[PDB]
């Protein structure tokens, strides 16, 4: 539901209004052509004009499929990708990939098939692209078109930018709300946090804490910020709609009371990749518990209610006793200096609670008080039923490790040494992250799975950032705003918006 005249919102500017951001925009390779999305696309679009760079990005996109192709389907994948770009004779040759790099992978596929077969030309290619085609596309009507979307990023972000529906859900310091872009039509989800709930009790740093860790961290499996502006009475936090409820809920109202190994390990697997990518920025989430983990329209999961992470330095230690009674590391508990390891603690709790249905320190018909289920977090050790296969148990009783120095995942290695488990044998990390694994629950359409002081002028300052770059672009090309918008003259030609001539 896209508004009236939303063709006039997002009217590209002149290309004479950007000349601001020509010089102002770091020009590194592929922060403009791969990772922020409308940019990929222009270069790709850019590619697309040249007879000799055409080949090149075909080729890539080849070997992304290779990557997450079937195994026993390997082989013939590699094959088609050699005869089609790396044969001599080839009407998409691949050049820049040295002779001494082709009978490389010659020697690779002469051999059992492996699912980084291609990387070594991967980069090879880029590193052309790097040089000359991409310091061409700067001064190609693309990036100049480019800036025009950079232009259309950055504006203010208000009220009547948005259109909100309902309150789903309340917390603490405000509530949620469902919000919708007018112009695009996307549906977010606010965070109607109440300004004088704040001050009162003065926690300014702990929501811009919030603020910029969301920001700084995207992924398929945490909650993304597309938007945060200041309003009367509020503050608002623009982020992803989950309309699957939470795993609470299908875990005790929707189960047994609780899942079979193959389900659980499929939202394990994406919680883990939740928790590697915010460890990515050595930031600690501390508060994971199934209520926290929701479920989209398409049935894969994201973490949520990042209130209580916290982006740990580089080196150092931090120390705090959060949580939710019963999923506190005894870490946590014992008020010790930790790291990332009680995130490792939580999926534990998290992957038993799905096979057994209950709490692993706490029996779902036992009533017991707060010290006595902590005690047994310091003191006892779970026990398993044969609802856990022999796999399913080590990885528990690793994650649930009471010494966060053995625990699994504590290791330099890092989040890389959890996915290694024999839990996860059958499960192609490859294929979960590119969203090619058919969730086991798809949630249906309809369901309802549930004053005037100037430092407070200051704190807005740093929280009212703005729209949030990827994610922003990533909404255009979604509500296919970009594809109705991108339009340039007939026959290659510049349109009058990228016409220094006539404005
Ligand atoms: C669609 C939808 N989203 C959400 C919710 C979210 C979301 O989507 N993203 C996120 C990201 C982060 C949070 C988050 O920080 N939370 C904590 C507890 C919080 C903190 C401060 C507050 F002030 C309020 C809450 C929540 C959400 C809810 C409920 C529905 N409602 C249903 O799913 C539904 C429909 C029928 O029945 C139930």
């Amino acid at each position: 539901g896209k508004s009236k005249k939303w063709k006039e919102i997002l009217k590209f500017p002149h290309i004479s209004q950007c000349e601001d951001l020509r010089r102002t925009i770091d020009r590194d390779y592929c922060s403009l052509c791969d990772k922020q999305p409308i940019g990929r696309l222009l270069f790709r679009q850019f590619c697309e004009t040249r007879p000799g760079l055409e080949c090149y990005i075909q080729f890539l996109d080849s070997v992304a499929e290779y990557e997450v192709t079937p195994d026993e389907k390997l082989g013939e994948k590699g094959k088609e990708i050699m005869t089609k770009y790396l044969t001599p004779k080839s009407p998409v040759f691949i050049a820049q990939v040295g002779q001494d790099l082709v009978s490389q992978t010659e020697e690779k596929l002469l051999q059992k098939p492996c699912k980084e077969l291609f990387s070594a030309c991967a980069q090879s290619v880029h590193e052309y692209l790097r040089g000359e085609p991409f310091h061409e596309y700067l001064d190609s009507m693309f990036f100049d078109r480019f800036l025009q979307w950079k232009w259309l990023e950055r504006q203010p972000v208000t009220k009547n930018t948005f259109r909100q529906y309902r309150v789903l859900g309340k917390g603490g310091f405000g509530e949620v709300c469902a919000c919708q872009v007018r112009a695009t039509g996307k549906m977010y989800a606010c965070k109607r946090l109440e300004k004088k709930r704040i001050k009162k009790r003065k926690g300014e740093s702990m929501a811009l804490n919030e603020k910029q860790i969301l920001e700084k961290v995207n992924s398929q499996f945490v909650v993304n910020l597309a938007y945060a502006y200041e309003t009367k009475d509020a503050l608002c936090l623009v982020l992803t709609i989950m309309n699957g409820g939470d795993l609470k809920f299908h875990i005790y109202n929707m189960g047994n009371p609780g899942f079979e190994e193959e389900r659980a390990l499929f939202y394990a697997a994406e919680i883990l990749c939740g928790l590697e990518d915010l460890h990515r920025e050595n930031t600690v989430y501390r508060n994971l518990k199934p209520e926290n983990i929701l479920l989209d329209d398409y049935g894969h999961i994201r973490i949520s209610d990042l209130g209580l992470a916290v982006k740990i330095p580089e080196g150092d230690l931090i120390r705090g006793r959060v949580g939710t009674v019963g999923y506190m590391a005894p870490e946590v508990l014992n008020n010790q200096r930790y790291g990332l390891s009680p995130d490792y603690w939580g999926l534990g709790c998290l992957i038993y609670e799905m096979i057994e249905g209950q709490s692993p320190f706490r029996g779902r018909k036992e009533k017991v008080k707060r010290e006595e289920v902590d005690r047994r977090v310091l003191e006892t050790e779970e026990v398993y039923s044969h609802k856990f296969s022999e796999e399913a148990k080590s990885i528990c009783k690793m994650l649930l490790t009471k010494d966060a120095k053995q625990r699994l995942g504590c290791q330099e290695e890092g989040a890389a040494e959890v996915k290694r488990h024999p839990f996860f044998r059958n499960m192609n990390f490859k294929r979960l992250e590119a969203g090619m694994l058919d969730p086991p629950f798809v949630p249906d359409p309809r369901a309802v799975y549930c004053n005037l002081d100037h430092t407070d002028d200051d704190f807005y300052s740093k929280f009212s950032t703005g729209s949030v770059s990827i994610p922003w672009q990533n909404e255009m090309i979604e509500t296919e705003c970009f594809k109705e918008l991108n339009v340039f003259g007939p026959n290659g030609t510049l349109p009058p918006d990228l016409n220094r001539n006539h404005p």
